[PDB]
């Protein structure tokens, strides 16, 4: 990776433009740039500094279509920026919520996302590395709209204990919650992203019933409610037979017992069968 001098990006980006232009971060901050005319994605960031280079790490190892491209660093400054390649369409969050005025993303679209996410963690876990924080927000959406998994920070090279329980509770599978390090908990996590590409509805929203998105896995299994009742009305090219499919896999993904899960080989698999 190229070491930027911290004069080149505190530049590249308008020394460090917060307002709407250069600003867009929620990582770290992330600014956008040019630097070899390539469009780039400037993160501005004690522990900061082992997640660091943690990402560094395992981007030296991982490249991958699925997983986002790191182009460089900067340390030797006042201090600590990842550059990557520019991911014009943001988040799989921001475009679920049509943040910014953006149109909703087509079935056809999620169903090519939700594939494109599997083959990223598939790649990492080939790799063994564990995630620790799959969510919407560090899956990306580049020009082609392919999702490109990041933050790779709090990553990890079952039995596995931690001090330090990190990740996004609304998508932490229970052993994740009381410290277990396993790649069954990016699992579940993807469970719930599953959910999010279904629903368009966030995994968490304190003004909503249920709050957490996964609860809504029990209310379908108690013939309370339907997978239909909740697909997102955003949409005019869903089929059942497809929103099934993905339903299957992300609730075998949603099992408590992470034994039970499937491996990322079979999601993968069922996900390609889906369509
Ligand atoms: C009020 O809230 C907003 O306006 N919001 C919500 C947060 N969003 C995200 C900011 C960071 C952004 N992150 C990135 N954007 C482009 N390219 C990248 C390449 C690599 C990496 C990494 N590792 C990160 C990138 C994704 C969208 C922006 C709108």
């Amino acid at each position: 990776f190229h070491s930027f001098s911290f004069y080149e990006l505190k530049n590249v980006t308008n020394n460090f433009d917060e307002r709407p232009g250069n600003k867009m971060g929620e990582g770290g901050v992330v600014y956008k740039g040019y630097v070899n005319n390539t469009t780039v994605a400037v993160k501005k960031l004690e522990e900061l500094k082992q997640q660091f280079d943690q990402e560094i790490k395992v981007m030296a190892k991982c490249q991958h279509e699925n997983l986002v491209e790191l182009l460089g660093f900067s340390s030797d400054g006042d201090d600590l920026c990842l550059v990557y390649v520019y991911m014009p369409n943001g988040s799989l969050l921001d475009r679920l919520s049509c943040l910014d005025g953006t149109p909703p993303l087509s079935w056809h679209m999620r169903c090519k996302i939700a594939q494109g996410a599997a083959n990223g963690i598939n790649f990492l876990h080939e790799n063994h590395h564990i995630h620790r924080d799959i969510k919407s927000a560090n899956i990306l959406l580049d020009e082609a709209f392919t999702a490109k998994i990041s933050d790779f920070g709090l990553a990890r090279a079952q039995t596995v204990m931690t001090s330090r329980i990190v990740g996004t509770t609304a998508y932490m599978a229970p052993e994740a919650l009381r410290g277990e390090i396993t790649p069954k908990s990016d699992i579940y996590s993807f469970g719930v992203v599953l959910l999010e590409i279904i629903t368009g509805l966030p995994a968490v929203d304190e003004h909503r019933e249920p709050q957490l998105l996964l609860d809504i896995k029990e209310e379908i299994e108690d013939e309370e409610k339907t997978i239909e009742d909740y697909i997102d009305k955003k949409m005019n090219d869903a089929d059942s037979t497809s929103v099934e499919a993905m339903y299957s896999v992300a609730s075998q993904c949603l099992h408590e017992k992470k034994n039970k899960r499937p491996d990322i080989k079979k999601v993968q698999q069922l996900l390609q069968e889906m369509t």
